[PDB]
């Protein structure tokens, strides 16, 4: 039913499931905005397909041709289904709007499903190509940060009672390589292109006269060509075309609202702000150098991924609260770090 | 519904499930490109079968013959079903396009399912013949790499405060044997042949006049041969033939796009690049010799499998980050290895 | 739907489920070739049954008799169902092909299910009679091999820094007893006989004229015997008979391709090759004697089972890699064994 | 569908599920032959019921009466259902075969279900009355055997570097009591009686003329008794009666084949052979006395249960392999026991 479809597609974890594998434990592997965009762009057309043929909104068959009274119910079914299959056969029907409107009315669910699949494709390519590498690198970064925080707190405790910047060097090296950012940008751009094409198609579908669903149908090919009792033509109407138009304009509105989000996601360096690593700069064991900004490189993407999935790190949380308390300046950063005792 | 089929076949883990057994824990056993190719080539025809008979796109019965008005609904059903079963009986029907078009229109779902099964067969043969052996060998290689990394870091720590290349010898021995690569190439070639045959069939199906679905049917065998009230013949149309043609051309496009991927996978030595073992060459306990390239042997396949499923190895990840930092050259490889302290 | 049936019967673990019990943990208990043969021979006829009555390929009812126009729809249903039930009643119908073709057309799903059950019976007898014993014996053999490997490596380590061949004696004793091999051969032979009988039946079914589905039906027994308004006879056609013939020839092709596999499995001693125990002959604690070949005894079957399910043994894997490295001969077997340190 | 029913009833664990409780962990509680007999005798009639009304074999309604053409479809439905309900009302119908054939044709599924329930009853009584006691006793016996084996191996190791026969005394005491064997024999005898009664009924059902399904029906009681437009009687046929007869003869064949198995299971002392305890007689800590044979007592039943579910005992497996090696006589039993080191 309508409610079941809603629960499946909006109120449930449709495409929101975390990776079902121990490799990615607690790692999103996908930005929240991108996940929202993909979920909307994929599960909206599916939801509209399901709604358009719901047991309640749907009167019944998808086409009726109004055969003469003399025709039996089976002859009427023959006429209806013949015209349904003959929307593609151009000679069979003669409609003012043409034959493309009939093609579109018959295959609208297929086109919506195609758009959903094409929008889900780039996310899947990301997941199966660039997600494992970024996940491994981010796990390494998290482990390095936790280890350096533990070493710093241990040193502070020893004072009260190697030292090489491996992670910073790794980030600096990542500053040059840009394959990951290139893949991300290409996926976002393809998603935007697919969304714009879908908007064009939906606008064309919704701009129709709304009478193109009605077409003239002629069962007059073969032995029935010269038959007399059969009328020369029939009046057929494609049902649910208005519902398709309504759902198409709804999807068009959603996609036009979503496209600005897509271009914003494409403009990654502007998103690269609120330095996550600035918090760690107070640790004696961590070098005071962020050096991550203003670059169309994988470093900005890694910074965004950290800002997205760093709240799960206890050391980062402790450093963040220490910096927050430093806003007043009443205490001292090393004293607060020693007092916290948050190694694990 | 359409959306349920889409969720099952594209947005879910259809054929993407990892082995349900402790023997293969975290091991793909299949290259990402090959898994994509198999998933597409198998779940596309199934998806098209499901779509073609969806409750919405489908008007109703698969054939209607337009019996005279005098005929009852049961007589009409008899005529329709008789012609449905008589598409195979050549004498019963007389169609301009012949009888093969009618056979194909009636059995298109069967042919798509046959193609899906034939494309899934080589992957299954791989899984049940060559996957256990490669999995065991790769687990041995991973264990050897982890052990040698642990020994190297322990030796470095001891210095700061056997030695036989077993894995390299095993790889060198694998360089000669080629049964695994032969099986892989044979499976890929059979998949390519099946895909090309499917493309030929789909092109033939889509090249039909689109009027071959209409055939003349004669219920005039037996006691009804000389009956007068029954007309000498009927006008029958095979419904969903246009939808079958649309889906067949879609599958043809997908398969022609996919075949280049298949030939690329077949050309394995060119894929054999970005030496995974080059990272380990800096370890004192590991001999500095890759010796894996330019060969139609199982060694290249093992190299590809390593490059595919080596990101899960912490020692390999540490070595990779060490080499990445070595790009700048600021530090020293042994110093970085000692500082990392990433035994486990 | 067709796709759901395919996913259930070919793309899922249909009859491929490992034993759901702790007694057999990681043990196949069945050769890969035999499992493939059983899975095909069982799930093919079931798949064909499901396909033949699929919602898409199936026009509707399984028989239509074309009652006169004057007959009501309920009278038509009576005639159709009466003839359906009277295919068995010989006097009721008069068909040129006889009555056995009608019996077969009506009961084809039952016959396919019977063949599937009869082919699944010998595997089930194997599982519930001979599988526990072989599983226990093979677990004992694996434990003995692991223990002797551990003792050998411990002795080598002690040198660097009982001894009775219990497993070999057990294998030698098994050389005489042949109940297990006799049961295996009997099951394979019964499977082959059932397959050949199924091939004969399917060939007979597919060799029919294809017009035997049409039979003349007479509702003229009882009070209707002398009734005038009812015609003396009707023209009935058994629907899906052509689909049954197509599926039967497909199953015939599959079974004729499979029977050579069955005879190959029956010829077990020829399969008994690539001595699995030859690898263990280099261990000082293991006697250098294979003594397992050229015998219609349970020893060959045990050798096959070992070759099938020995890859899970770490000691066997280590010995295999040691022998593989010995192909070059650069190193020494005891030195490699000491260096491996693969006790557990 | 047919295939789904087959998978549920033959290819799945129908009545083969082990007890879902920690009390019986790895204990069958039921002999393999008895479990097979019960599973067949219960799930065969259910399978036949399901098959007889399958969506494919079933034409439609279970009865059709061929009301005159003037009758509406609702009047025809009234006549059909009235006759369906009036098969029991003797005055309403007049059939040559009588009224018992019609009763049986209408209630065949009920009778098959009754036979299945009556055959499942004795197994359930066994499970809920005698299974816990035998399970506890057998667990005690297994624990005693494991303890004595451990003590014997410990004594042998001590020599190289109480003693009361509690289990044998318990078995000797069990030799007298016979309530368990009496219950087992009574259950088997009741199963045999039910099977024979089912065979008699199925033979009577299959021996019918096959025209007894056709009966004359009279809707002439009440206000319709003197009505003129309604014919004095109708020609009704009970559909699926031939299918019921086919399935009944199949079940008869299965049951007649099964009854010899039942009488063999009833003759338990002859089954009591291949002394399981003879293997333990070589242990110094175990008295050399089997004393279990030739008795209609619970001791033979316990011996059978041990022979059925003793393969899971590591001590028994070790003793069995020791005795097997003793066939050659090359070594010594105590030496082999010491070398095995299989305490746990
Ligand atoms: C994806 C969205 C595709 C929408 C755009 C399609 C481009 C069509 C261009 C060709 C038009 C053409 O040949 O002219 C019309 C016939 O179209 C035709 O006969 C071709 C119709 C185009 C196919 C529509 C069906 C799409 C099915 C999608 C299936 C996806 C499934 C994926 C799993 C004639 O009529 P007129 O009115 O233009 O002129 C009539 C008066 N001159
Ligand atoms: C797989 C794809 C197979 C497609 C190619 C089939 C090759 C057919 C060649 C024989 C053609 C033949 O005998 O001639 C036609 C009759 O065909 C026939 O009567 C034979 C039709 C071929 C069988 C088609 C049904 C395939 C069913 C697949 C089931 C798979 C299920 C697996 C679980 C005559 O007619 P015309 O038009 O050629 O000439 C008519 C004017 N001379
Ligand atoms: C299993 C496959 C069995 C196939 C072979 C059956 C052997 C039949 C031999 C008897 C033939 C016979 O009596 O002659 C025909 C009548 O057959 C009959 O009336 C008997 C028909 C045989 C039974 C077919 C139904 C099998 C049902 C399988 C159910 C399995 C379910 C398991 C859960 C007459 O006709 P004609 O054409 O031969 O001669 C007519 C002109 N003289
Ligand atoms: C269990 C299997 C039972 C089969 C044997 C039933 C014994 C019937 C003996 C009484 C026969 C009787 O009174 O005579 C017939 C009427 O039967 C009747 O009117 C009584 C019919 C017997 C009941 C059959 C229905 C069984 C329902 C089982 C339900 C199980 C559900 C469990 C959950 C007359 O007709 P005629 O042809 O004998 O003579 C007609 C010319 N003198
Ligand atoms: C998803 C993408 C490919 C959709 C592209 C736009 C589609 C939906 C529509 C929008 C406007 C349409 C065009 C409008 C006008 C004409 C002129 C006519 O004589 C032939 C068809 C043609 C040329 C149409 C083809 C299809 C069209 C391009
Ligand atoms: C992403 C944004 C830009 C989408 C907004 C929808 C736009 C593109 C839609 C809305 C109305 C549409 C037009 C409606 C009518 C016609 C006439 C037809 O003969 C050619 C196409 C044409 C000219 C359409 C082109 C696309 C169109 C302009
Ligand atoms: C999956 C594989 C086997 C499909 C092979 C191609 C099939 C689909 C088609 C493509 C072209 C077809 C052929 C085209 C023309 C003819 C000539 C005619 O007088 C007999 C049939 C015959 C000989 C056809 C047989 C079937 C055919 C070969
Ligand atoms: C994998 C690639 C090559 C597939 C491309 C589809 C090709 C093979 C298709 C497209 C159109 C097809 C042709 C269409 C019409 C006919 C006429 C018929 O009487 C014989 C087959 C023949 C000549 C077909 C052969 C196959 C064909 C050429
Ligand atoms: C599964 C096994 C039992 C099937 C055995 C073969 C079956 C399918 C068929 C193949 C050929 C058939 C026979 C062919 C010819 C005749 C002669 C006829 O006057 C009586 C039936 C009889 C004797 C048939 C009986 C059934 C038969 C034996
Ligand atoms: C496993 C292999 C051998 C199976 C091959 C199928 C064979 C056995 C099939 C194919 C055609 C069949 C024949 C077709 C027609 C008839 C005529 C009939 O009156 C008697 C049976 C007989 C003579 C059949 C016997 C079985 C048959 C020869
Ligand atoms: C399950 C058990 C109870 C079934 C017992 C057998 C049943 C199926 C059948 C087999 C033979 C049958 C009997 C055959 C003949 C007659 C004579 C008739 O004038 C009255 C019914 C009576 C007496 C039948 C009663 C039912 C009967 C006993
Ligand atoms: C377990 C074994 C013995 C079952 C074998 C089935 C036997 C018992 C069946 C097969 C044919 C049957 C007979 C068929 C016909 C009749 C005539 C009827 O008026 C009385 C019952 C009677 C005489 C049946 C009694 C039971 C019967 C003999
Ligand atoms: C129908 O009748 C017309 C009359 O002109 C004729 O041309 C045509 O061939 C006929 N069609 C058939 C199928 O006979
Ligand atoms: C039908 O009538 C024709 C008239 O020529 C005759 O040849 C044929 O045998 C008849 N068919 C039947 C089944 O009697
Ligand atoms: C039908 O009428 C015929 C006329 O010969 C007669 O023999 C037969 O008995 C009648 N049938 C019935 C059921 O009265
Ligand atoms: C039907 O009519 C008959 C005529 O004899 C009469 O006996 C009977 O009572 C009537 N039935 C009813 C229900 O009035």
């Amino acid at each position: 039913a309508i409610a079941q479809l809603a629960t499946e597609y909006v109120f449930s974890d449709f495409l929101l499931k975390e990776p079902t594998e121990p490799k990615f434990k607690g790692l999103r592997l996908e930005l929240a905005v991108d996940k929202m965009v993909t979920c909307i762009a994929v599960g909206l057309p599916l939801l509209l397909i399901s709604l358009a043929f719901a047991q309640e909104i749907s009167i019944g068959t998808q086409i009726s041709c109004f055969s003469p009274s003399s025709f039996s119910w089976r002859q009427a079914a023959f006429v209806d289904s013949y015209c349904w299959a003959a929307v593609q056969q151009k000679n069979s029907l003669q409609s003012e709007s043409g034959n493309l409107p009939l093609w579109l009315h018959k295959f609208f669910p297929y086109i919506l499903l195609l758009f959903a699949i094409l929008l889900y494709l780039p996310p899947l390519f990301w997941r199966f190509a660039a997600a494992p590498h970024i996940c491994s690198d981010l796990k390494f970064i998290m482990e390095e940060l936790d280890k350096v925080y533990n070493r710093a707190i241990k040193a502070a405790k020893s004072a009260r009672d190697f030292k090489y910047p491996i992670v910073e060097q790794y980030l600096k090296t990542k500053k040059n390589s840009n394959n990951l950012i290139i893949k991300y940008i290409s996926c976002r751009l393809l998603t935007l292109i697919i969304i714009l094409l879908a908007c064009i198609y939906l606008g064309y579908y919704f701009s129709l006269s709304s009478l193109s669903d009605e077409f003239v149908c002629s069962i007059k090919s073969g032995i029935l060509r010269n038959d007399s009792t059969v009328p020369d033509q029939f009046q057929c109407k494609l049902i649910a075309v208005g519902i398709f138009q309504l759902l198409s304009v709804i999807n068009l509105v959603v996609y036009v609202l979503l496209a600005p989000v897509v271009v914003y996601t494409l403009f990654v360096p502007f998103r690269q702000k609120t330095d996550v690593l600035k918090v760690y700069e107070i640790l004696p064991t961590f070098d005071v150098l962020h050096f991550k900004s203003e670059g169309y490189n994988d470093l900005s993407l890694y910074n965004l991924f950290l800002e997205e999935n760093i709240s799960e790190v206890k050391s980062y949380k402790c450093l963040k609260v220490l910096e927050n308390i430093k806003s007043s300046g009443q205490g001292i950063d090393p004293m607060l770090l020693l007092t916290n005792l948050g190694m694990i």
